[PDB]
């Protein structure tokens, strides 16, 4: 009824695919054998992102149980906790984040179900990897851009299952590196030099600032009000540039690749809804982001979690 986990691999070796100091030019050859390495631990994500999604659309108990499972194996497995491996940059590292952001809040969604065995299990191996994604960041040369908020969203997720206090603290301190980066045009100045990809890495890095703050309403504080609703600049910076790149194109001197907003309007639609300037974005079908934590249509209509905590 269960279906078998993957086995929980130690060592990630994941590989960058981009050419220009901008990081905007992808090579497909190397993109593709990224792709192909990374592609059991993405699968997984997904996985867990979907019988979690399962648990949160019927309430069926079942779903819950063999997201645990699942968790539990990987857990068990000692799963990422191993050698990060360089190939041509730190994209193991980002991998693990990326990781971390799925399970913890697949864990996050079922955590209601979670029995005593199985907590002790999962709890302390998220816990590893939180604390492995934030010691990353302890050195003052690593650019805390996109990554650190991305990275932060697992350890703010972790901190909340997990019920760790300084955990909590370090996933604020990342949503409020984002926040204070947004300038008075909502503009992210390490997201400015991404060229043609610019607009990309602004909603890219909007989203999990949105899903942190989603996460401190859970606990019941709210986080989009710091630094005079900044991140209401970044969000409209955002979705202005879904409809016109002008903006983004004489900023950079770079044509912009068209984007489509990302899931987080799903959630900041219902906080900020400005003009109804996100209602074409949320038009656009249920969004799916294990990464993210899954269905953000179904998470932001009836709650990242079924009873609150």
């Amino acid at each position: 009824a269960c279906p078998a986990p993957p086995p929980g691999q130690p060592d990630i070796r994941a590989i960058g695919y981009y050419t220009d100091k901008a990081g905007s030019v992808i090579d497909p050859a190397l993109q593709q054998q990224n792709k192909d390495a990374t592609a059991p631990l993405d699968r997984y994500a997904a996985d867990v992102a979907r019988m979690s999604d399962d648990y949160l659309r019927n309430g069926d108990p079942a779903a819950a149980q063999c997201t645990l499972s699942w968790l539990g194996a990987w857990a068990d497995d000692g799963a990422m906790l191993g050698q990060m491996i360089r190939v041509n940059n730190d994209q193991s590292f980002y991998m693990r984040q990326w990781m971390l952001d799925a399970v913890a809040m697949a864990y996050l969604k079922v955590h209601d179900q979670a029995n005593p065995q199985q907590r002790a299990r999962i709890d302390p191996w998220l816990q590893k990897l939180a604390r492995a994604n934030l010691a990353y960041w302890d050195n003052p040369k690593r650019r805390r851009n996109n990554h650190y908020y991305w990275g932060g969203l697992g350890v703010l997720a972790t901190g909340l299952a997990t019920d760790d206090d300084a955990l909590w603290q370090a996933g604020h301190a990342a949503f409020q590196k984002g926040i204070d980066d947004i300038q008075d045009d909502g503009s992210l100045p390490l997201e400015m030099a991404r060229g043609q990809r610019a607009l990309h890495y602004h909603d890219y890095a909007l989203a999990p600032l949105v899903m942190m703050a989603e996460l401190a309403r859970l606990r019941g504080q709210d986080w989009y009000a710091s630094r005079n609703h900044a991140i209401d600049r970044l969000a409209r910076r955002v979705i202005e540039g879904s409809r016109d790149p002008a903006w983004f194109n004489q900023h950079t001197g770079a044509a912009q690749l068209p984007l489509q907003a990302s899931g987080w309007v799903e959630f900041y639609r219902l906080r900020s809804p400005d003009g109804g300037v996100f209602d074409a974005a949320h038009a656009r079908g249920p969004f799916h982001s294990p990464r993210l934590g899954g269905d953000l249509t179904l998470m932001a209509t009836h709650g990242i979690v079924r009873t609150p905590l």
